[PDB]
């Protein structure tokens, strides 16, 4: 009864605004100030690997091309971390400059080399930001050093994240390694949480400034589940991981992302009058992803209405015709389009 149908209380997070959503469903499992605009510092860097990602699966450069370091990088020597000017480094080093506590110079290259300038990279930016429909993100610089007329928010942190993890899958990956050479020296991934082994954290992007305090992106798996939490203006050194691997380890602990319905999938078979064949085959045009309660799989009911009383033909692929309903003690928790899978043309 009442411990089945139980809220939980959600955690007290030591920082200015907080965000956790499960990957695949999108959906939000808790909240705070999600929507207020703040500097995201580093974490522009984010926006930047996007791009960047974006470009080497459309195959304009490659891990293995050589860029020649400008004035710019410079302008942004007796330390081994920077990169000499008109000396040349492999792809593969410069765009490591993410796992980094700085690393602007490779960055200002990079932006450079697949752009042709800093201002047109963060042209291509900002027209991922409207692209991905985020509504409280601007960008001024590929780094996020000298311009804190930037901003972002935890929800459309988190919203970045999701995209990282789906459109550009090989950028992605990058952010797991824990050691990685740049500039031809041994460097560590500042995100300490990789190494933590009560949670599979693989990402993705940490930092801090004395005006934003500390942020983190973080996301883990536990099985086929997938979280992603946002945590911005951490207050303390003590809680810049703690407080994420907080919400993750609520998330995972009293919610379960279920996928009852493939695309493709019969999930109902219906008469058709004056068609071809004499049944349609109907589902869904989009996986479903459905975040639940845990322990609440098996209360979890799935049927269907018909937008009229029989389907005549013809009747094309994807065809709406109706509407599927889950449910979770009889209320209606998600609706889906229910769709023709196949052409069924007329008699
Ligand atoms: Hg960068």
């Amino acid at each position: 009864l009442n411990i089945k149908t139980m809220i939980p209380g959600v955690p007290q997070i030591d920082a200015e605004s907080y965000i956790l959503i499960d990957y695949n469903s999108g959906k939000v499992l808790a909240e705070q100030n999600a929507d207020v605009r703040r500097d995201p510092a580093s974490l522009t860097k984010m926006m930047t690997s996007y791009v960047i990602g974006q470009a080497m699966k459309a195959g304009k450069f490659k891990e293995t091309d050589l860029v020649t370091i400008g004035n710019d990088a410079w302008a942004t020597g007796s330390s081994l971390m920077f990169l000499k000017p008109g000396m040349q480094v492999p792809v593969s080093q410069l765009i490591r400059d993410i796992n980094l506590q700085s690393g602007n110079d490779a960055c200002v290259a990079m932006a450079d080399f697949a752009a042709g300038s800093q201002d047109a990279f963060v042209g291509l930016m900002n027209s991922y930001v409207n692209a991905l429909g985020l509504k409280n993100t601007h960008f001024q610089t590929v780094h996020g050093l000298d311009a804190d007329g930037q901003y972002s928010s935890a929800r459309d942190m988190a919203l970045i994240g999701q995209a990282l993890i789906r459109d550009v899958p090989n950028e992605y990956s990058i952010y797991k390694e824990k050691e990685f050479t740049f500039n031809g020296i041994r460097q560590l991934n500042r995100n300490g949480l990789l190494w933590d082994n009560s949670l599979n954290v693989d990402g993705i992007k940490t930092g801090h400034t004395d005006k934003a305090g500390y942020n983190l992106v973080a996301s883990a798996t536990e099985g086929q589940m997938r979280l992603i939490s946002a945590v911005m203006g951490g207050r303390t050194f003590k809680g810049r991981e703690a407080e994420s691997k907080k919400l993750l380890t609520w998330g995972f602990r009293f919610f379960e992302t279920v996928n009852p319905l493939k695309v493709g999938k019969e999930f109902a078979s219906e008469p058709v009058w004056f068609g071809d064949s004499d049944r349609a085959s109907l589902g869904v045009d989009k996986d479903v992803y459905l975040t639940i309660p845990r322990g609440r799989m098996k209360d979890l009911k799935a049927s269907y209405v018909l937008n009229s009383s029989e389907l005549h033909a013809p009747l094309q692929k994807n065809q709406v015709v109706g509407t599927i309903n889950f449910q979770l003690d009889g209320k209606t928790i998600e609706q889906r389009p229910l769709v023709v899978l196949q052409e069924i043309p007329e008699g």
